[PDB]
Formats: structure tokens, C-alpha cells, sequence
């Protein structure tokens, strides 16, 4: 009933007893493996739980404290539908569904979370404010420090706060007269949601996007991140001269500002939330995959290489070359940055902590392994078990 | 509804109607997804062989014939009288097909209409298993030019003990496991190569040896058979300019030959078919030669290209593991013997997957193993949704039989 889970590399097995406490039911059947897809008053139920992970895990369950927080939460509920976290519980929270994100490679860091509080927030410009306080907080002049803002939950009768871009940094992607993007073909949709809601856009491959922010009821608000507020890093190669001039550019902040994050039953559609990059994400996923900046072939170029045949691996040199490229680059520019090898190292030590600690980590295997060279890394020969765990971040459906 | 299916490289969604047809189940449930794992009564004989013949015919566009009818009593009828029956020789031949056909890890499978099948089903002794492989050997290696095979030997039946390959592959390589628990030669196979010695062959000392074969006849210890040099094609590792990459004496062999595996076609169950087809140039390079728990060269080839090892950020390891796939793809292509790189074959996987759509709705597919070790991004399977589940025919993991 506990799986058991083998370190190839090592021969160690583990056993993950944590699994069993999966609340969320995943794709998987014993019929079939959906492993590989990207997208697949009970209130009181899951608070309780909540609550008794949280007194648990500050050693004071069964404790007067456990007990009146229990009742409070009884009380609110039975009062008014709802409850309230405490700021403590809320930080708790949002570290705890980012130490379940199954997907989350860097969750070594997950004890260290900034988390903002914008649970007051009210209109457009306030969720504006907020989110530039914590670009600013994050990215730290390159120095980036993991942070998470949370705007009021959902409730009754009400609208939800919204942040309708993906991430708070995003490049704009312009549909041409042919079918063909100038820009990142990933955020087309919401560029021209941007331009039909009054901006004015740009003709550039690098375009920061305007947020469009959503306080409850009330259509989404377009707004301008002052250019000085969005860090980015021109990329340079060490030694390939030319590099420089393909005029290749990737912001430093990765804030994700549109998943839903869930905590003892409540729920917050608007809880963006920052890390920093590993640089297989901007090397070789944004520049390289085909359905996004897909330079890979104009690289091979500029390094002359055999691009008449697959087995030269032009491929695999140009995409090595790109992610040195965004490595140096950062470095150089004194952003924050990890690669895969350290991340993946990194992970590892998670895995084992979590052993340790909990009895087990949902992860991903297809996620946590990165995108170029998977079995150079530890993670690649880890057997891995897949489950939901609550406090959670949660996809949730655009809000158009 | 049946599992919807993305292709995000260029946004295409299929529906696995396939899926639906899974026979045994798979290790996941609800709760909790085991994808990432490596290992996870004359009725149901009748109904899995029932199936397997409409399989058969249906192939041939015979459904509903009277060779159909007749067949699907003659099973019957034999299981009735014997507990078992006899495949036929076309049916054989399909079954195999179709495990190749139905195996989700196995990325070279738009070529699972080209199998050479050899019937080995009249096989009665070890050293006859022998000649049967030495055939299969020779035939599949074709001086080079490399030929899909499979050598069917007798299936399961009470009363006798199995037909069974020791080793897990036709041609492997000694690992010596020495006093300082390091392994000199391959460290896959310490556990065959001391079963090897145990049962009385005299080990070598070198990183290359090739192991004997260690053959079990029905009812009998397991019989120790050595391979002829001549045999064995091998493909020494030059880089085409990393000139000292040559004086590592690295080699590899021709011929990838799975011998340790089940195939089920119909409820019988032949534990002896050992099938070959030809490598992929990243098993060699990257798993093969770079796995830490294998040859480990990475570092010592890193070195060797003056790469700053000290830092894992300049990618060192990246740019060693490329010049390594580049070394045997160039050695391969220079030996004139068949490999295909992992772009070629991720993406006739690709033309593969959109052949089973429109053949049979759906293609089970294990994104884990299908994914190659390195590059894998830049790959086309890399974006595309797979579905992971059980048909019939099938290759099967079994125990040692040690
Ligand atoms: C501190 C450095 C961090 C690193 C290096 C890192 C790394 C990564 C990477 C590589 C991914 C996969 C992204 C993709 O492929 O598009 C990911 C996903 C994810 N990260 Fe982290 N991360 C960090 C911090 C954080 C933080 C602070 C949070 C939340 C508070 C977080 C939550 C998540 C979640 C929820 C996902 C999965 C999103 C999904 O399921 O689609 N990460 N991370
Ligand atoms: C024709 C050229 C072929 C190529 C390029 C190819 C490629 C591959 C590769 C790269 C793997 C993964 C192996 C590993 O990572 O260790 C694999 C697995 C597999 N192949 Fe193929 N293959 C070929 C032919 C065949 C043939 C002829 C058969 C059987 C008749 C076959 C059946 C399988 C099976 C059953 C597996 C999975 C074994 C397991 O689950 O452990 N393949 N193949
Ligand atoms: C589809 N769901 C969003 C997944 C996603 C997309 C993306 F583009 C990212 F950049 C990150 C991400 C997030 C954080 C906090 C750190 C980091 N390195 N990456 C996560
Ligand atoms: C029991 N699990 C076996 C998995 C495995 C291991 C291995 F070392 C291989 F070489 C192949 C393999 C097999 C064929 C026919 C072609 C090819 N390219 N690879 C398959
Ligand atoms: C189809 C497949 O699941 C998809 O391309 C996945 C593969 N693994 C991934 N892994 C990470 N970290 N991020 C991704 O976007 C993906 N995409
Ligand atoms: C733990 C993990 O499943 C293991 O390392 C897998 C990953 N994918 C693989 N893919 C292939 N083709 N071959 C393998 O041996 C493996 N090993
Ligand atoms: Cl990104
Ligand atoms: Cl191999
Ligand atoms: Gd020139
Ligand atoms: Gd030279
Ligand atoms: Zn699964």
C-alpha cells in the first residue's frame, strides 16, 4: 500500500507513507497512466485538517491553543460561512502548498517564503501596489528573495481578485499579417486581451506586457509596470562575440500570477507568487521550444554548424551553448540564477529531508526532470510518487 | 470520454480511444501516479486467446471468416482437451509483431511491421537455444546493416520447467566487482557476470569482456555458452576531432538484444524470446557510457576537452555527454553499423504515433522512457501527451530465474 521508491543510481529505497494522505484525486487509474498530461459547510472538513496540520507541526497539537483555534474557526464558519486565517496560519499556508507543489524543483527553499499580506486589498489600484511592492521585495536589485502576495479570498456573493497575465513578467507576443508571432508566441492571447483593453502595443520581440488586474465584479484594469520595477538581463556569451548582437534579452523574476492557491478549504484565485529561474527554463524551454522563441536553429547558424544532418546533434550543441549563454548572462548581471545541475543536486537533498520529516514528497518525474540533459542529472534516476497534497497551488480556470 | 491528448509544439489533440482496451492494469491509482517507477484457470486462457485470434484476423481482414470461426474453435477445443494450445505459425509471427507494437517504453516502433520472427518453438536443449541465438546473432547483426529479429522459443507448459536466458541481454559486458567495492567493466552486470564464474567460467580482467551466455533448458542448471569473437560485432569510439577520445579504448557493441524478457501473445507465455533490433546512439552515449552507475566517463571526458570541471554552471557535463553521443554516432556511422540518433527517432516516433491514431485510436506510450536522456526538449515527443497503459501481446518483465 506505501509505494516503494528506488534510487537508481544508488540502489537506496525508500517507502512513501506520505502518499496516503493525498486528499485531490489525480488522472491516473490502474488502467492507465495520465502521468505525462500537462492539465488533468464540507469547508469545515478541510479547515479542521488544516488547523490540526498546523498545531502539529509547531509540536502543539491537542494543546488549550490547538483547541480555541478549533472552535474559532466553528464559530466563523458557523456564523458566517467562512473563516479567517491568522497571519501565522497564512504563512504556513502558503509555504506548506508550495512544499506540496509537485512540479516545484526548488522546493529545498520552500522554508524560505516571503508572504505578503494584501488579504485588505480593495480595487485594481491597491492589487497594482501590491504586486509592484513585491517585484520590488523580490527582485532586490538581482538579489532575488522567494515571496508570495496574497490578495482576500473567495467568498459568497462576490467576485473574485484576479491577475489575468500568467506572470507578472511577460513578453508580448504580436500575431503578424502572415499567422507567424514577433514576440513570445506564448502570451498571444494575452497580448491582444491587453490591446483590446486599451494598449497600445508595441513591434518588438521583447515587449514587457502590461498587467491586467481585476478587483471583484469589476472588468480588469489595465496597468503599465514602470520599466525601472521590470530587471532584465541582455544575454551574452563567454566566448561566442556574436552572441550578444542576436539582441536575446529574459527578465529576472519567475512570478507565477495565475494559479489558485488553497488553504484549509479557503481559496485564493490572486496569490502571486516568485522564486528565481533555472536556466533550462529560459535556455532551453522560452528560447529554444519551437512553440515559443525558438532560436535554436539560428544559433546553429551563427556557430556554423552541420545543420544538414541530425546526427552532427547541432541541436544539442546550439541548446548547450544558449543555456551557457543565460547562465553567464545572469551571473554577469548578478541575478539570481540556478542551473540544473545545482537544482536538481538540490532537489535531491529535498527528497531526503522530506523522507525524513513527512515520510515522502509528491513530485512530478516529468517536471522535476529538466529539459536537457535528464539522466546527467540525480533526479532523472529517481523513482518518484505523484500526489496531491493540501495547502496546494492549483490551476484554475482563466477568468474569461 | 476517453483521455484527451495535447501536443503542445503544435497544439493538436487526439483522443486515446486505444486506452480503453487495456487488459492488466497498471501501478497508478487516483491517489497516487507510479509512472515514474521501473517495476512496478483455463477460463480467462480461453478468453485472452479468444481475443488474441479476433486480433489476428481482424489484422488480416478476416473477421467473421470461416478460417476465423474454425480457428476460434480449434483454441477452444484444444484448451478444453490439452489446458493449453499451439499458436500457428502466421499467428506467431503477428503476436510478435504486435508486443513490439504494444510496448510503451520501446520509441522504435514505426519499424514494428519489420521483424524478422524465427520459430525456436521445436528447441530441446540448451545447445540447440545456442545455435538458435548464434543464428539470430548473425542474422541480426548482417555484417552491419542491422535486421529487427526475434527468436520465439517453446512456451510455458506443466509438467516442464522453463526455457530461460540468464543474461539480460544477448551480448554484455563483465563487470568485475573488485575488493574496494568499485566494479571494473560494466556495473550492470556484476550480479550475471558472477552467476557467469560461479557456474564455471574463467572471468577476464579487462572493461569490454564479452559475457558468455548462461542457457537454461527445461528442468536443468543453466549451461554456459561462449559467444564467438566473430560473432559479436563490435564498434571501437573515435571522435571525429577529440583525437585522444580513441585512446580511452572505449568500445560498444552492434547488437542491443533483449533476452530476459516474457512474451505473452494470446495466455501463452514464452519466457525465452530474445528480440534485437539496433541502438539508439543516446543508450550508448548518454545512459551506457555517462550514467554514473555504469561506465562514468563524463568527467574524465570533460577533463580531457580542458572544460572547467570545478563549477557546475559552465556545463561542463553538458557539453562532455554531447561530444560523447557525437562519438559513438560517428563511430557507429564509421563501422558502418545502423544506429539512429535520438532526433531521428523521437521524431518517427512522432510519425509512429500518428500512425496508431488513425490504426487503432490511440498508442500506449510510456513518456518516461520515450523521452531521451539528453536533449530531451529539443525532441518532439518531449511535448506530447502520452497515455500509459497494458495491451496484449506484450513483452513483460519476469523474475531471475536464479
Ligand atoms: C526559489 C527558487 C525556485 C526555483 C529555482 C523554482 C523552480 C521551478 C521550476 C523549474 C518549475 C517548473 C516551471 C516550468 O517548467 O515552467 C517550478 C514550478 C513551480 N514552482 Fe517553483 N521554483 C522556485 C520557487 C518557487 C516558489 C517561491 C513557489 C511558491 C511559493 C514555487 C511554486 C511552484 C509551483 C506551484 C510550480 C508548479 C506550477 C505548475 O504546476 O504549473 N516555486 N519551479
Ligand atoms: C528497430 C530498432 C529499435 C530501436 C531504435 C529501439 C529503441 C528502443 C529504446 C531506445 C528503448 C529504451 C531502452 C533503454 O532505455 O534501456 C527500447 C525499449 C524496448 N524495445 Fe525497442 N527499439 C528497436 C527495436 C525493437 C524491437 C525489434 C523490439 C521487439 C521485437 C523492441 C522492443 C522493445 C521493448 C519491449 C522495450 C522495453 C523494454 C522494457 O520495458 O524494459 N524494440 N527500444
Ligand atoms: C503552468 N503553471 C506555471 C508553471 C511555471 C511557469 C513559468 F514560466 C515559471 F517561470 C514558473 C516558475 C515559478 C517560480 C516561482 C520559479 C521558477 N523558476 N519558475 C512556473
Ligand atoms: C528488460 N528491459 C530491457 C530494456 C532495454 C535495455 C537495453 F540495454 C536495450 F538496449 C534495449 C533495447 C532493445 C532493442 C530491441 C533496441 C534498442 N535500441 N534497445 C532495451
Ligand atoms: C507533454 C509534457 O508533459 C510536457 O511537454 C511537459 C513535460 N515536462 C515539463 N517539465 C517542466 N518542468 N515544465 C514543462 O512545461 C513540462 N512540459
Ligand atoms: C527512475 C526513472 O524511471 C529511471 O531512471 C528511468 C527513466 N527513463 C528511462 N528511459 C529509458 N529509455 N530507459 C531507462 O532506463 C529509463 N530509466
Ligand atoms: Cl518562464
Ligand atoms: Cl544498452
Ligand atoms: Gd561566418
Ligand atoms: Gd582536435
Ligand atoms: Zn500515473
Amino acid at each position: 500500500k506505501f509505494p516503494r521508491v528506488k534510487n537508481w543510481e544508488v540502489g537506496s529505497i525508500t517507502y512513501d507513507t506520505l502518499s496516503a494522505q493525498a486528499q485531490q484525486d489525480g488522472p491516473c487509474t490502474p488502467r492507465r497512466c495520465l502521468g505525462s498530461l500537462v492539465f488533468p459547510e464540507q469547508l469545515l472538513s478541510q479547515a479542521r485538517d488544516f488547523i490540526n496540520q498546523y498545531y502539529s507541526s509547531i509540536k502543539r497539537s491537542g494543546s488549550q491553543a490547538h483547541e480555541q483555534r478549533l472552535q474559532e474557526v466553528e464559530a466563523e464558519v458557523a456564523a458566517t460561512g467562512t473563516y479567517q486565517l491568522r497571519e501565522s496560519e497564512l504563512v504556513f499556508g502558503a509555504k506548506q502548498a508550495w512544499r506540496n507543489a509537485p512540479r516545484c524543483v526548488g522546493r529545498i527553499q520552500w522554508g524560505k517564503l516571503q508572504v505578503f499580506d494584501a488579504r485588505d486589498c480593495r480595487s485594481a489600484q491597491e492589487m497594482f501596489t501590491y504586486i509592484c511592492n513585491h517585484i520590488k521585495y523580490a527582485t532586490n536589485r538581482g538579489n532575488l528573495r522567494s515571496a508570495i502576495t496574497v490578495f482576500p479570498q473567495r467568498c459568497p456573493g462576490r467576485g473574485d481578485f484576479r491577475i489575468w497575465n500568467s506572470q507578472l513578467v511577460r513578453y508580448a507576443g504580436y500575431r503578424q499579417q502572415d499567422g507567424s508571432v514577433r514576440g513570445d508566441p506564448a502570451n498571444v492571447e494575452i497580448t491582444e486581451l491587453c490591446i483590446q483593453h486599451g494598449w497600445t502595443p508595441g513591434n518588438g520581440r521583447f515587449d514587457v506586457l502590461p498587467l491586467l488586474l481585476q478587483a471583484p465584479d469589476e472588468p480588469p484594469e489595465l496597468f503599465l509596470l514602470p520599466p525601472e520595477l521590470v530587471l532584465e538581463v541582455p544575454l551574452e556569451h563567454p566566448t561566442l562575440e556574436w552572441f550578444a548582437a542576436l539582441g536575446l534579452r529574459w527578465y529576472a523574476l519567475p512570478a507565477v500570477s495565475n494559479m489558485l492557491l488553497e488553504i484549509g478549504g479557503l481559496e485564493f484565485p490572486a496569490a502571486p507568487f516568485s522564486g528565481w529561474y533555472m536556466s533550462t527554463e529560459i535556455g532551453t524551454r522560452n528560447l529554444c521550444d519551437p512553440h515559443r522563441y525558438n532560436i535554436l536553429e539560428d544559433v546553429a547558424v551563427c556557430m556554423d554548424l552541420d545543420t544538414r544532418t541530425t546526427s552532427s546533434l547541432w541541436k544539442d550543441k546550439a541548446a548547450v551553448e544558449i543555456n551557457v549563454a543565460v547562465l553567464h548572462s545572469y551571473q554577469l548581471a548578478k541575478v539570481t540564477i540556478v542551473d540544473h545541475h545545482a537544482a536538481t543536486a538540490s532537489f535531491m537533498k529535498h527528497l531526503e529531508n522530506e523522507q525524513k520529516a513527512r515520510g515522502g514528497c509528491p513530485a512530478d518525474w516529468a517536471w522535476i526532470v529538466p529539459p536537457i540533459s535528464g539522466s546527467l542529472t540525480p533526479v532523472f534516476h529517481q523513482e518518484m510518487v505523484n500526489y496531491f497534497l493540501s495547502p496546494a497551488f492549483r490551476y484554475q480556470p482563466d477568468p474569461w
